[PDB]
């Protein structure tokens, strides 16, 4: 696999989005992992709706703003049908009722794959299928009051990741880490990006739940 690898790069990323004040983490990641496959798939760019998923994917086991997970939401993508754009289904920041239009769909999936629970497995899938949703252990003063570098939590933890986000890539410094995209707007960490350490004993779990949605 290469040594560096960056989707942001060949135009696979959207903008850095904000959560707000909601546990909508999982929605965020998951548009983040179909956005991605989306344009794989069809060379177009488009902004999902992750109030769309916030409303709609309780069935699925997701309880919107109080948490989900990101298979739950590919798996309401295909259940459903289809999933609307963020601009027909703007986020709210808190729960509503489903109004789901499939009018306005504009992504959909056909399953999707867990990764074997290993960092080598883990960077095969971002070195060969694109941006990749995983949950990691952000439950650290550390993590929310990170700007730049190579983050590194000695107490941080393999078995308790508590945030969903997008890992785009992965690189090293003149030292190896993940290129992990966030949901807490532009003014937390490098615009809104944390460089999680890499290859340090699958360290804050980012390897233990890692998935990407089949288009
Ligand atoms: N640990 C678990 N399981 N809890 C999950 C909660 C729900 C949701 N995520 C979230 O909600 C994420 C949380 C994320 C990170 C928060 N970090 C910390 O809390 C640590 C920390 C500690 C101290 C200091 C501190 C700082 C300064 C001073 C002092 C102290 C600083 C930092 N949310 C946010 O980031 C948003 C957020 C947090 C607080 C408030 C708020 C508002 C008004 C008043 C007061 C507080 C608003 C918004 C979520 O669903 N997350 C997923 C992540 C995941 C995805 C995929 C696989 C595995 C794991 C999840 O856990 N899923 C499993 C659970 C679940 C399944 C189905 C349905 C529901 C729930």
């Amino acid at each position: 696999a290469p040594r560096s690898v960056d989707w942001r790069e060949k135009g696979y990323v959207t903008p850095v989005k904000n959560q707000g004040q909601c546990g909508s983490c999982w929605a965020f990641s998951a548009t983040g992992a179909l956005e991605g496959q989306m344009f794989r798939k069809t060379g177009r760019l488009i902004s999902l709706s992750e109030q769309n998923l916030v409303d709609c994917s309780g069935p699925q086991g997701n309880e919107g703003c109080n948490g989900g997970l990101m298979d739950y939401a590919f798996q309401y993508v295909q259940d459903n049908g289809g999933l609307d754009s963020e601009e027909s289904y703007p986020y709210e920041a808190t729960e509503e009722s489903c109004k789901y239009n499939p009018k306005y769909s504009v992504a959909n999936d056909t399953g999707f794959v867990d990764i074997p629970k290993q960092e080598k497995a883990l960077m095969k899938a971002v070195a060969t299928v694109g941006p990749i949703s995983v949950a990691i252990d952000a439950g650290h003063e550390s993590f929310l009051f990170y700007k730049e570098g190579i983050y590194f939590e000695p107490d941080c933890s393999s078995e308790d990741m508590d945030h969903g986000v997008l890992v785009v890539g992965y690189g090293f410094e003149s030292n190896k880490y993940w290129l992990v995209k966030n949901s807490w707007g532009e003014e937390w960490g490098m615009g809104g990006y944390v460089k999680m350490a890499k290859d340090r004993r699958n360290h804050c779990g980012i390897a233990s739940a890692a998935s990407y949605p089949t288009v």
